[PDB]
């Protein structure tokens, strides 16, 4: 009587959802877009993924939320509305084989499903598709406006439907292995039909769903962070600690000041005090500091361990400062003086509670005027790259150790050498930062919005357009690189990055090495 | 229908001043499906799964007999359909059943409060101020009422909590009878529901049982095939007995209805009462062989003093504790043995031992130092001398944080208790040493591992014979983890042990309890 | 009304479906206009176009009937009417615009180019008769609740086009403006509740007591005057007698007015062969309770002066010749340390001058002030001489502005002269328990003060109370000015911080 055919087209069933209809009473306006965006698929900001045989069945491989973040289009015209209502239309392609086997299920996840953790048999009881690595075609699904509120607000990020895909099977090739192949995926999206946003605004370039950029300088022009000079190198290297706890240099992404880092690069090694001189027998000058911050203002011990800028190495210090002496005949003179900064005794430093010792030889008394003082690096002697000695003995609030790298990844060096005082050895002392200065400004300057868990950038020649690598900046403040050899690698530094896009925190890169 | 109608019959006075409320039509266009519920269920009235309170002639005017927040936990049918969806929306309709005797008299109120109106401190005064019914405690027909949702938003979400509508009884007149013998009657009300003609659901989600509402269940065991929470034995007796101690504050057998572990209990019953330590060895011309233990968790992590007394398992009662340790020794001919060595637990000795600083001392009389070697142990009990059911010493006098003691009860009220029997080293008395402890270790695993929602203030839980199918009694189980029933006797009484304890409802802390 | 680009907005409409009343308001309500708070501005020639004149948000705060009313309700829905007066002659010249701002705008510095995109309207200075605009619910939800402040229609007027005008000379000219409303045809409330006394649209009150008969926060003996020094330092770093108007205490600063300069500690006495007997007092709360170093310099009610005094004890002998006595201690708290004394990390010393052993137990005292010898007024030393966390200095004031100090006299130990002491405080004891137990909700900055004479009716002076919990006062003298202490002060309205008072 009736035929059951056993291969029938995917396709994922809805009911209509409401947009402009529902909001209409209690909006302002109403406000259309032009009606050629509605004809084109274009990549999303996060539109970047990968699937290796290192992943394992139920890890999620991306997860997107609806809203003009989506689109390029409606994330540039977002920045002159309030509001917006609609729904949308995502495509997915894949980069594979005829060698690869899995497949992968792309669900519909309503808000206000707790986001704990899905596993493998719960996945597809949502609406879904199933989708196998070696098609060649695009796939594509809605993305409806399942919604309590009338409309939602632009300048927040709310609650709405997402579209999350984990790896449903496992990936396997048939060949011996076990190489290191990877599978890539892009994802488009468009709005649908129904989709307006809500209020005319001035447009406003400081918004969220704009963009992340890089300020266009080649890394010979740019300052250290942690010390004043230029930075000289770029370089990885596997046999130095993988995971520093440098308190200079480290900025959030989204721009918060980690740790004591400063906005100016005239802050870095250097502070101010008022300073109190004393003479004790025949050892010299002591020197006595209260520390203030660089502007004028007063230092209060909170949630850093020290002033913006303070040292945050060990070794000992030769610094100048500015004296003024009682005597007569000599006015305005600067003075060299010795200071420690490495874990040690023998001395109270404690510049979590503002106190700093400091001291010079002399034979005479050579009276000077208490005032204020800024001191500067000049000279240092037993460098050693670990904290100082922030308390007397005991623990400060400090930044985190930088982490947590995913497997055969390394961290990107800066590399400047310092001035160093030596007697056997006459080897260049180096210092390193991850980020160097007009970079941590640039950030604290724009106010950013992560939007996914890191970034993709490359690093080209200037006037050639050769690819050099590429690497994960993360949202912490640090760039990872994918490389599994012995030896320090180094790379040239007249290079400029660029900003690819948002990928999350599974994303493998592509190797390098020589 | 029924004899002698000396009483209220309907209350039906209502007219409450409400206008309608729209359901799920407002929602309908936002939702991306179709759902639908059975059409048989929105056809009969089923007990809630808080349905059921009292009214006794010891309460005052102004206390809160129930107060229920509009929702899909208000029937079983819909907790058990919310598993499978985020989102409701719809209105409720309520039967309320007090029908006492002919020889009684009283009032209450049930009201109508709005979402946001601050919880805590309703005086008899405001009660008035809402939308309400005035009920008489003798009403023959069941009182029906509505419950509506009052909103700003389309739908609500089924997992998380928000602010809907409240149901709200409190007693407005004092209970008091008419009756010339002896005793004062107490009222028994239930609650029943059904959802109105408009109540929906949104969007499918997977069916996932550890879901905030569901219901708490206990383990099917009987309490003679359990094991002691507090000394490694089985347990013996279930018994009631009002000449001990009413607050015991003991530490180990304590755990939250929700799930969490108060005090030093550990998870696995063969922790209770042993230890694991690091142990040097010294020889002594006194006490003889002179161990100290530096203590250490079970499992082998580092213990590091914190907001516990002691290290997990660690005992908490008084005496004289002898212990068997496994030990190797350097003499030739034995290579390794079990030694027994004794030590004071309490009676607070001399200045002595610091269980929360990891510091424990032991000793074995003997004349030739016994070449011992340093190195890791665990301890176990075997026997107790001169044993006392109070705390021990911790911190050497000094204040340590410590579980509350077990309470309140109310007036009449008496602590169930599970008793063992422990090896005892006597001179003159023949007698069993017996120790109780509040639940057994397979709750305390039942409820670590579970991890229930609590919903208002205790559980009603009936005790039935296996055998002959028949209830013995009723008791509260206290969301803090101790069990009450009411007893007016002086001598102790116990029950069989054979029984199984079943869950019925959600109760407040001023349930009246039928005497036993 | 005027013509702006924006649709009708619904307003009972779209509640009533899933409200459960709606409820109706007085039809008188609806035929006045009343000037709203925070809403009056002025113009001079030396402004510059882009000041922010006012931003007033939609809601039942706007009109104190609706504010009185909200107290009974749950929630409300509806759309207003606002009208804006300035006051020009014919000889002016400058202009103004008024926009709409909708609810989720981010709050921030607008620029006189952008307020031009948002529905606005033009006005110049020289209109006679009042502007008019509405004030539409634009939301995401079908009604608001009274207790809840959420996002609403904004009304913000900007200076546009800068005011040019001739001025005599004795007095610079300045064009003012008012704005008033009232509630349109479309607003409603919600649901009927008992009402609440501590809402939200509670307006802060002080209470009913004279200067003369109040209790000094600094130093435990009553206010014997008020008065404003400029000689004295601006900016003191005080850390009692600091309290904020919403309720929270700053600094070291206690409830009750027993605490003041007062400690209680456990005591250990040791006799020293030289000078005499030490003690030494581990700090605990005056109450009881265990003691922790944290984002406070003291224990609550700690000295916050420099100097030497002496300090009596409830002290008991082991000897037969007495069992309990009180005797004087003498410790040290300015900054000449030569004893090292910690009270952050909560321990100090004292010592008396007697010779021979003088056994006594150790069961935790109190310590009260009897005497101050070298009096200065400079903060003590709770570290070493490292710092410690603790409120920040009295100030900013405006250009022109002096703090109003409230001064008691304190005893003395000083054999060169006897003129007498002085120690000042912002605020009283009593005002501190006040703003503690009632918690207010501040509106914008601070408080305009008046204080008058009790019988007469008088005004003496006015005043700004800022939020911060101290007062400053529109002085240009050189001297000190003292005030009488028989007055009371009273609130006003809610001000600015850029607000000019009246010359005193
Ligand atoms: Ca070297
Ligand atoms: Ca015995
Ligand atoms: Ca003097």
């Amino acid at each position: 009587q009736d035929l059951v055919p056993a291969a029938v087209e995917q396709a994922v069933p809805i009911q209509p959802v409401a947009g402009a209809a529902l909001a209409a009473p209690a909006a302002g306006q109403i406000n259309q877009i032009d009606p050629w965006i509605f004809q084109n698929f274009v990549q999303c900001p996060l539109g970047e993924f990968s699937i290796s045989p290192r992943n394992t069945p139920g890890e999620i491989l991306f997860d997107l939320a609806l809203g003009p973040g989506l689109n390029p289009y409606l994330a540039h015209l977002s920045a002159m509305y309030t509001g917006w209502v609609g729904n949308m239309e995502v495509q997915l392609v894949l980069a594979g084989n005829a060698f690869t086997a899995g497949k992968v299920v792309v669900a519909l996840v309503p808000p206000y499903f707790p986001k704990g953790s899905l596993t493998t048999a719960q996945i597809t009881c949502f609406p879904h598709v199933m989708c196998d690595v070696r098609t060649l075609e695009p796939i594509q699904l809605p993305l409806l406006d399942v919604r309590r509120v009338l409309w939602h607000a632009t300048q927040d990020q709310e609650e709405s439907m997402r579209l999350v895909c984990m790896l449903y099977t496992p990936l396997r090739t048939n060949s011996p292995g076990d190489e290191s192949f990877v599978v890539s995926g892009r994802l488009l999206s468009k709005p649908a039909a129904d989709f307006n946003f809500v209020y005319l605004t001035p447009p406003i370039e400081r918004t969220i769903y704009r963009m992340v950029d890089l300020p266009v300088i080649q890394p010979r022009l740019c300052t250290h962070a942690r010390w004043p000079a230029p930075v000289y190198g770029l370089l990885v290297d596997p046999s130095l600690p993988s995971n520093p706890q440098w308190q200079n240099g480290r900025v959030h992404v989204d721009g918060t000041l980690l740790g004591t880092t400063p906005i100016s690069g005239s802050w870095v090694s250097c502070f101010a005090a008022e300073a109190a001189y004393e003479f004790q027998s025949g050892t010299g000058e002591v020197a006595t500091f209260t520390l203030i911050e660089q502007d004028g203002s007063a230092y209060v011990p909170g949630d850093r361990a020290a002033p913006l800028g303070y040292p945050d190495f060990s070794g000992q210090l030769e610094i100048e400062i500015q004296t003024e002496t009682t005597k007569t005949g000599d006015k305005l003179k600067v003075t060299t003086f010795e200071m420690i900064l490495g874990p040690t005794t023998n001395a109270d430093q404690a510049p979590y509670q503002g106190r700093v010792f400091a001291s010079v030889t002399a034979a005479a008394s050579l009276d000077l005027v208490d005032g204020r003082v800024r001191a500067v690096p000049r000279s240092i002697y037993g460098f050693q790259d670990t904290i100082p000695e922030y308390n007397d003995g005991l623990l400060v609030p400090l930044a985190p150790p930088i982490g947590p790298f995913l497997p055969g990844e390394v961290l990107l060096r800066f590399r400047t050498y310092m001035r160093q005082i030596d007697t056997a050895d006459a080897a260049a002392e180096a210092i390193d930062c991850a980020l160097p200065q007009e970079f941590v400004s640039w950030f604290a300057s724009n106010a950013f919005t992560v939007q996914s868990e890191a970034l993709l950038l490359r690093y080209r020649n200037t006037l050639t357009g050769q690819l050099l690598f590429e690497c994960k900046l993360y949202n912490e403040g640090y760039i990872a690189l994918s490389y599994s050899g012995s030896g320090p690698l180094t790379f040239p530094t007249d290079g400029i990055f660029e900003v690819v896009s948002w990928v999350p925190r599974l994303y493998q890169l592509a190797s390098v090495g020589s």
